[PDB]
Parts: C-alpha cells; structure tokens; sequence
C-alpha cells in the first residue's frame, strides 16, 4: 500500500489537479454570503440597547463584481428577505408556523387593513427587518456593483448574433424547457412566434376580439398609407383580434402629448452623481387576425397610441398571412422587428404588474385578509380555501418592500424617475392601482372570461382554437375544479337559502367589496354563486398563477425576445421607422457595455428567478385526512382521477397545436 | 372534440384512476396545518392573544395509516424547526437578515442555560410540544401492507425489498436489508469501521482480555482461549459504562415502561422495552476482516455476574454445523449489541459529540469574539442555522422519540428529565467528551490504530479511518494557511485580545475543560480544524447513512421488546421465535409504534451543504479587495485537494475486501 501519510503528502506537495476557475459558482454557501454582507456593511445598524437606527451600515455600495456573482447575490438576498418575511409573519401571527387556535375576535385585531398611504392597494397592514414598517431597497443597489467585468456576459454583444451565440452556449444538455429559453429557436423574432405568445406565453388571457370602432380606425389609417389589401382584410373583418395597451395613459394620468420616460439616477450611497440613464415605454396596440387553421397572425402595430391613430405611428405587416412571402425575410425586416419588440415591452408591463402581481397575488390577499377577519376557522369555506393560501401573505410583503420599487419600477420605462422618494407619484404604482381598481372578479371566472373576450372555445369544432391551449386546458380544468367545489359546497349548502341565512357569507362578501376594495366580488346569495367564487379562488391560487408565472424564465431570460423597456426614445414619425436598421433595433435593447445597459439585462433576466426559483398532492392529502366528511372524501378521490384524466388532455392540446409551435406543458399536474 | 365534450366525458364516465393505488408521498402543507387545527393539535390562547400553556385537544388521534403517520411526524417536526428558526430570528440568536451588533450587546443576547432543563450547557432560550407527537400517532392504525406486520422475519424482509425505488445516492434510497445476509458476522462487525458509529471501537486491554480468557476456560472453550491468549489485534467495543453513566447499580435491570395516556392520564395499558450494557470483543485479521469472537449481553460488573456467549466461528472463513442464519442465540446476542450501539451512536456520537459540544462553542464564540475578527469569519459559516435545530431536538426529539424507543427508562413519558436515564446518559457523554483526544490523529492513535504508517493492508476495511486521516490533514493545511496569514508567531496568539477568554469561556461556562488553552499557533490551527471537522465531515460520517442502517429495524433496533434471558443456558436454547419476540414485529404490544419511530428518526435527523461550495464561495468573495490574497489561494488549494481526495475516498471504498458495502459517505 501507499500509506495515508503518503497520499496526504502527495496531494499537499504536488501541484493542484483541479483549477477552481474552471468550476463556476452555482449557489452561494449561505454562511459565507451572510458574512460578506456584514463585512461590506450591507446590514442593518443598531444602537447599544439592540434597537434599530433606520439606516444601513455601509455608506456606499459595492465597487467591483461579475455578472454571475451579482446575479446569484440578488437571488440570495431576496430569498433571505422572504425568510425574514416568513419569520416576521410568524411572530405577528399573520401566518403562524406552529398552528394556533384563535377566536374570530382576536383575529380581527391581528388581521388589519393597510390604508393606501404606502402607495399600494389594500392589503394586510404589516406592523429585525420589517419592524421599521426603503432601507432594504437600498441594500439591492448596494449588491449591484458600480461596474462589472463585461467579458463573457450575456449582454456584451455587440450584435444580436453575438448574444444569440452566447445564449445557446449556456443551455444544459417539459422538464427540459425550464432550463432553456426562446432563443433556442433561431426564428425567435418571427411573427408566428411573436403572436403565439398572446395565446400560450406568460400573458395568454388579455387578448380579445377587436371592436368595430378600432377596426374602423385602422381601416382609415390603412387608407392613408395607400395599403389596399390590408384595408380589404380589415373591412371584410373576419376574426380580427386586438391586444390593447393604450390604457397605459388613462391609468397613469398621462395626457396624450406626454412621453413615457424613466430617468435613472446613479446614487453614491444616497446622493446622485449627475450620471443618468433614460428608459422609455409605450402604450402600444396590436391588431392581429386569426386564421382558419389556427394561426394567429399580426397585421398592425401602433407603437404608442396617443389618443388617435392620426396622432400616433402605425406600421402594417408586409406579410398579410402566416404563409405570405415578401422579398425581405422576417429576419431583416427591421422596422417591423422594432415594432414587435416595442409591443413586447408593453406586454412585459401588463403581464408583470396586472396579470401576475395584481390579478393573482394582490386580489388574493384582499380575500385572504377578509376571510380571516370574517369566517371562523372551523367553518367549511375556511377549511377549503385556506390550504391554497399557505405562505402567501409573507411573500407578497417581500414583493412590496423590494421587488416593485427595486426591480419592476427600475427596469420599466414609465418613470418618471428612479429611484423615487414617494411611490404614489410613481407611474408603475399608479398602473398597479388602476389594474386593481379595474379587475373584475366575476368577468375573470374562466367561462365568462373567454366568452367576454370573445372566444367560443366551449362549442367550436372548426379547430380555429387549436393554438390556444391556455384557453382549451383552462375550460376543462375550470370545470373539474368547479365540480369538486360543487360536491363539497353542496354537502352543507343544499339550497339557495342555506346560503342566504349563513351567518358568515354575507359580511365576507361585504368585507371584500369595501375594505378589500373589490366591488366586483359577488354578493353571494346562491349556491351557484358560492361554487363559482370558491372555484375562482382555487383557480387564482394554483393554475392561473402557474399558467402566468411558470414559464416566466423561458420567455424573459433572453432579453431581446421580450425586454422590459426601450433603451432609446421611439422614432419621431413613420418615415423614420421605415428607415430603421439592425443598429436602430439594437440600440433600443439592453446590449453592449454602455449606458448602464448591463444592469438592465441583469435585472430583467433575474426577475423570473426572483418570482420563481400542486393540485394532486392537494387531492391526495385531502383524501387522507378525510378517511359530511364521507362526501369530502369521494369528492377528493374523484378530483384526483379527473386531474389525471385532464393531464392527458393538456398534453393533447399541446401536441394538437399547428406544426412547429412551442409546447404548452405549464398545467401538468 | 370540444372542451365541453372532454369535460363531460371525464365527469360522467367512471374514474380512470383509483387514488388508493397512488400512496401519499408528501403532505400539502396547507391541508396538514388545517387537520392539526381541526384535531386540536394546536396551541390554545386566551381572548387577549396570550398562550394558556396547554394544547386544545384533550385526547390524541384514533385512526390512521403507517404512511400518513410516518409523514405526519416528519412534517410536524419540520414545522417545529421553522418555528425554531423564526423564533431565533426574533430574539437575534441567529438573525436571518444580517445586523451589526457590538460585542457587548451580544453578551446580553447569547446566554448560558443553567442545567435546570436537564441538558448540558447550551444557549438559553427565551412539554406541550412533546404532547403533540403522541397526539399525531393514532392509538391504532391499519396494519395491512406495513413494514412491521410480519409475522416473520422472512415476511418483513420481503416487504422491505419491495419498497426500494425502482430500477452512492442509490444507497440513500435503500437499506442493509438489500443484503440477504444482513445478519452475518461480517456485516455486523463491519459496521464498527464503516457504519454510522465508526469511531468508538478500540484496542482491548490486557485486563479485559484476561476476563474473557477466564470466562472462556469456564465454558470449556480451548481454541477461543488460545486465540485470546496469543492476543494478536484483539479489539473491543465497550458499552458497559451505561451503568456508571445512569447511576445504575450492578443488580438493576434497564427497562422503560411505556404508559398509554388518554390525553394526559394513563389507561393502565403499558409496554416495556429493555436495554443492555453489552460488550463485543472482536479480532482483526491480516487480510483486513474484523471478526467477532464474544458478546457479553449486559455486563453487570464482572463476567462472573453476566452472560457471555462466544462465537462458534473463530474466523471470517470458519465453518460450523449451524449456518449463521440459524444460529439464533448468536443472532440474538448480535441484535442485543446493536441496541447498545444505537444508543451510544444516537446520544453520544451524533447528538453529544457533534451537535451539543459545537453549540457550547458557538455560544462562546459569539459572546467573546467580535464579528469582524478572523476566527469569527472562518468559524461562523460552519454553524449556519445550527442553534435553532439543536432546540427542536431538545424540546421534542429527545423526550418524544429517543427517550421513547430506548430501553433505559425508567418510564415514558417522564415528568422529570433529570432522573430520566436517556438524559443522564447524555450528561455523562458530554462530561466525558475530550475535545483534544478526538482530533483525528489523536483519536486514531488513542483508540490504537497505526493508520498513519501501516503498509500491511490490515486497515483496508476501515475506510472511515483512512479517509479521515487524509481529510483531516487537508482541512488543517487550509486552516494553517489562513490562520498563519495573521498569526505569524506564537506571541501573536498570546497577545490576541480574544483567544484567551474564548478558551476560558468554553472550559468553564461551556463545560468543555478538555478544550485547549490556546497559546500557540499550532494549538489555534488544531482547534479550528476540529470545529470544521465537527461541523461538516464528522457530522456527515455519523449521520448521512443513518437511514441506510436503521430503517430496516431488525438489523439495528433501538431496543429489545422482551427481557434478556435469565442465564446462558436459556440463551443457548434460543430459537427464531425468541429472537422475533424481542424485535418490534407484529401487530401487538404497540410494536408498530416503535418500528414507526425507529424508521423515522433518520428522516428527522437527516435534513448547499458541503465543503466544495464552501471553498468555492470563499474563493469568490476573496477575489475583490489576514490577507485576502492569502485567503484566496488557500481556498483554491483547498478545493483542489478535496477533489483530489474524493478519488482517494473512492479508492479506499473499492479497496475493501470483496463484498464489503461501499463507503461513499465523504464524497465532496
Ligand atoms: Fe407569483
Ligand atoms: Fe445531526
């Protein structure tokens, strides 16, 4: 044998077999990271007695870093804040960790309404890190060094072809799709793949039938540009759809003559340095047409809709049909690619703010709070709803404290500036307020939502909805959750009067409509209204949130496919836009070593991991504890069977898409 | 085919899937928290918000299923840990978001407990939770398709194999049952070198050898006597200190009478579990195979006063008339010794020697060294979330599980935690720990192994020893490079403002007198190496294959389900039924509950967690502005060597004699 004293010596004495630099950091050792924060003064300061100051320790933030280290640093600090939140909510008893029995009267003292002065819609009033409720938002600009090595980063460029190349090199190799992005497709820019996102990407649920009036406007704007075939297509008017972001102005208080801009101040600790960076945004409008075979096809994009099409800049597609051929390949149609990117920035905002944050997280929270204030724990409604809300309130607070003012409001183009002293005077937050105000609980029950946005998913046998798997899956899933809810709710609620004389349903509806500020929540008096509202809550908690968030990384990670905002002003008119080139597009995306664009790319690629990083386990758990609980038992067995049966159907709607179309695995049990 | 037609065909048609064929794997956390409520497995409160002291439920659960109760315990435990983690954040014992705190404020926060709780000294934290585990374990369960049902060994062996995941980390998901000869002497003794307690076996002394030489002559056994007399490499694993450590007299029997509570009051039904202060003598052959020779069931002061049985096989290759499989007395003896090891491992080697000593050192460090300092900066990462977890263990794991399934008693549950034998055992283990003797090189030398120099290959089946010699020196080298960046001569150590009181704090309040009084750089290097040793690889060696070794309970049961035999003659007439009766197999005598807890303890103790991520994290923060340039190269070198060592641990594993279970446990 070689003895162990010889093996030891040969390892210590000989050169190194393995060079650390060839092995990049994948996740921080938690202990080491917490320390480095300390050493850097990225930490809360305190007085002799133990109480907080209000301030951090470090006066300035970090100097140097590397995209990969800063990327993971943001992630870790965020996950720290969430634990901090979780722990804080345990102490207060907003979400206790070890269960606690609490009368309904003590819960009214614990669960209170915030008052709107933090700048948010109504939520749990919150009041160690959440005791001074800003200083945490500080700590994120402190982790983002003032400059980083730009070599071997995903934004360096200088061209799209460069960042495409880099993107693919970072891929590993349904389960898979998680670990790649839309860059995997060489034609990530294609009209087909662009519009497809309005049916099966992260915001599948806001596109709607275009109205006769809008159609008329574009018929008129088409005529002005001497474009006869477009005019005909529109005038004939068969299945014209619209995705309409023009409400950005209405929702921020913007006038039609004002331009969306976010001037970003470089701070040195807290004071500015003089250096600024502007990001720009737009209240775009896309008109599409949906063909018989199923392919949604884009016809027109209005970059920023300023009151009328006369006052705006509309560009029409050279291809009038998925199969049309122009002399200029889609790849080199730069104005149109610019237009498409612009519309993508609009969708980023509407998705992130309204469809994700507002329509799943913040409405749900108003309902969580009201439920705890109004229904005692023993009751059926409580018993059925509460499992879907676990650890939800604490997470919503991290988002409020840090995610919106630190990231969403930093990389948007709404401004007016960043950072911002008051969040009431900040456009992102007004946009959140408006989304909240204009949410309609009932209109968003799946069957009403499709019918209203104008889709006969339910009955159509033509196959023109085969490329709308969100719709097809959700019709089916919604009815399966409903059926479950029904079997359970009907075990006690045997006629509409049991609902009408329930001691709690009445004030619950009231609490929500008023303090919760969701007037569109039903005033429940029927069993069918009770079934539907509860189905919407389970819908909102699991599958809607999962549809709207699970492929967030896939769609945003490769920033050129769907950038948060523009890095340059919009063109001054149509003529300018028609002369756009690859450089005009590229300038407007966060690519290169200049204008703090790396910081934008960094945050834009990170947001998914910060927002990301099921119903069978539910059904299975429910069946086991319940072994009228005999009715609750069979309801959960049946529910289990049907979700499985549906899984096969979602994989069919995914396959049944037209050829080449990206998969839709998002609702797999 | 529209979605209204798919919906109808799913609702109307019979069920395509039957839930019972798809067994619960993990609880939906929301549902479970609710059930606890509905069942009153929850803390009660007054109108104002303050606690009562009591739970809600008067009684515990009635009905359940092994799988659901298995996972229920797991969940409730993980809940308690979060509760702990959250509670330590509020108090500021382990803040989650960092905060800067002067050394004088930390003395107010980090205080010494006072021994009143029955434990050795630990962080002072500022019996209704133990209640809540007996409440989650229903008073009866469906016994069909469970791993204890039996009625025979051959039945529970058959079941065990069927639950293996379907076809290193493989090994994670399976247990020693995988081997048909799990009962074999070879596999039994091998555990004393490469199973969860590899580090307590030692050379037998001339006096012990003499006792067994005498007891051998009494039984007319001449070849054994010769082997022992010749005396070449005789080793011992000696649990006889169980009595000394509990205050037991030689004329008292280890027993734990288990009271069935109906809420809080007993029902009259009781169940006894029994334990023993066994002693195994082994002999270690030239080829490398440790072989057992004698087992003393319960050493009562002298061998005259005890019951020793000697192996019929005097050698790994020996053949008797009776196959190992049907040598029932000897299989009984071996199981008995296994119960001894379970206790020593769980109490001393795991919870005392890694978790509780470490905590005393964590507390002293925060009381004595300011955060900025080097020692603080290098030690603290290895202690992440450790204190909160030690508290869960104190509140619930020891009184609820370890003290329930042991045979030390005297009863369970127990009002008094002092005067509970399990705790006295923990007190004694803590007292008799020797920090310095357990530095790896001293630990091998002391237990009597020339691992360091041997070229014969008689330690080729001791991969813990071989790996640890090598790992210990790699961690030391790292520690040295770092410690020497500021500690350049023994005087820097002698005039340090903090190392002096740190050593004192630990020796006194921490009650580890065996901690060095550090005045040299080499004493500083060694102590820090031991702390990293204790935090990562020792803890990993003694805990990572806990599931492998314990989850098939007959291979290593926590305690006996029946008294020991009244004398040697009785034992020699033992049969399969005598063994089986003494293991937790069957529907009766609350044995399912013991099997349940015994198989669960690993999952409760076994819960982003290694030295490579460490080295890699350290390298990266020290690439931007002691000397950080020296700390950088130290962590690069450390990384390279751990990887280079990984190959050497896989060699020591392969280099074992043929058929010997793998030892993947220290893989980076
Ligand atoms: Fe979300
Ligand atoms: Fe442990």
């Amino acid at each position: 044998v070689v003895p162990p004293r010889s093996k030891l010596d040969s390892i210590l004495s000989s050169g190194l077999e393995h060079n650390i630099d060839h092995d990049p950091l994948e996740v921080w050792d938690k202990g080491v990271f917490l320390n480095e924060l300390l050493k850097q003064g990225i930490a809360l300061s305190t007085n002799e007695n133990g109480t907080l100051d209000g301030e951090l320790v470090a006066d300035e933030g970090l100097k140097k870093g590397s995209y990969k280290g800063t990327r993971l640093a943001l992630t870790e600090i965020y996950s720290i804040l969430e634990d901090a939140a979780v722990s804080h909510f345990d102490k207060r008893g907003y979400e206790p960790i070890f269960p606690v029995k609490r009368e309904l009267d003590l819960k009214k003292r614990i669960y209170q309404w915030s008052d709107g002065t933090d700048g948010y819609p109504p939520h749990l009033k919150v009041d160690q890190i959440f005791d001074m409720q800003s200083k945490i938002a500080q700590a994120v600009s402190f982790i983002i060094p003032k400059d980083i090595d730009h070599e071997n980063t995903p934004y360096k460029g200088p061209t799209l072809a460069d960042v495409e190349k880099f993107n693919k090199a970072q891929f590993p190799k349904a389960d898979i799709m998680k670990g790649r992005n839309i860059g995997e497709y060489d034609d990530w820019y294609s009209d087909a793949r662009f519009a497809q996102q309005h049916f099966s990407g992260v915001n599948p649920s806001t596109i709607e039938t275009a109205s006769q009036d809008k159609i008329k406007e574009y018929i008129s704007e088409a005529q002005k540009q001497g474009l006869d075939k477009v005019k005909a297509i529109l005038e004939d008017g068969k299945d014209i759809l619209i995705q309409d972001y023009s409400y950005f102005r209405e929702a921020t208080g913007a006038t039609n003559e004002q331009i969306f801009q976010n001037t970003v101040y470089e701070l040195k600790g807290t004071t500015p340095t003089g250096k600024t960076t502007s990001r720009y945004a737009a209240a775009s409008v896309v008109i599409f047409q949906l063909h018989e075979d199923g392919r949604l096809h884009p016809l027109a994009i209005t970059l920023d809709y300023k009151g009328s099409l006369d006052n705006s800049i509309t560009i029409f597609n050279r291809r009038l049909s998925p199969d049309d051929t122009c002399d200029i390949a889609e790849k080199e149609d730069w104005p149109w690619r610019y237009a498409k990117t612009v519309a993508q920035t609009a969708d980023w905002a509407r998705h992130e703010v309204a469809t994700h944050l507002v329509d799943t997280h913040m409405i749900e929270e108003a309902i969580i709070v009201a439920t705890n204030r109004i229904i005692p724990e023993g009751e059926l409604l409580y018993e059925i709803l509460s499992p879907h809300w676990f650890r939800t309130l604490s997470l919503n607070a991290a988002a409020r404290k840090l995610l919106v003012p630190g990231v969403i409001a930093r990389i948007a183009g709404f401004g007016p500036t960043s950072p911002s002293l008051d969040f009431k005077g900040n456009n992102a937050f007004k946009l959140i307020d408006w989304s909240y105000k204009n949410f309609n609980f009932q209109d968003k029950y799946i069957p009403n939502d499709l019918k209203k946005r104008g889709f006969d998913i339910k009955g159509d046998k033509s196959g023109k909805y085969k490329n709308y798997p969100y719709a097809n899956d959700m019709y089916l899933l919604w009815g399966i959750i409903r059926n479950f809810v029904k079997t359970v709710i009907e075990s006690q609620y045997t006629s509409d009067h049991v609902v009408q004389k329930d001691p709690y349903i009445g004030g619950w509806c009231k609490e929500i409509q008023t303090n919760g500020q969701i007037p569109t929540f039903p005033t429940i008096t029927t069993v069918e209204q009770l079934i539907d509202a509860v189905t919407m809550c389970i819908h909102t908690a699991s599958p809607q949130h999962t549809a709207v968030n699970y492929l967030q990384d896939y769609y945003y990670s490769f920033v050129p496919a769907k950038p948060p905002a523009l890095c340059t002003p919009l063109p001054q008119d149509l003529s300018a836009l028609q002369g756009y080139t690859e450089k005009d597009l590229t300038a407007a995306l966060p690519i290169g070593t200049e204008d703090m664009k790396w910081k934008d790319w960094l945050l834009a690629a990170q947001l998914p991991e910060l927002l990301s990083y099921n119903l069978i386990t539910y059904a299975k758990s429910l069946y086991n504890v319940n072994k009228n609980c005999k009715t609750i038992k069979k309801a959960a067995a049946d529910f289990y069977s049907h979700l499985k049966s549906a899984g096969v159907e979602f994989e069919n709607y995914s396959k049944g898409q037209t050829a080449g179309t990206v998969e839709y695995p998002v609702l797999q049990p």
